Order: structure tokens, then C-alpha cells, then sequence
């Protein structure tokens, strides 16, 4: 359901 917590290359 989530996408990406941070911006850094989306640290999923």
C-alpha cells in the first residue's frame, strides 16, 4: 500500500 518513506531513491 505504501510507496516511499523518504526521497533518497525512495527508501521503501
Amino acid at each position: 500500500m505504501m510507496m516511499k518513506p523518504d526521497m533518497m531513491m525512495k527508501p521503501d
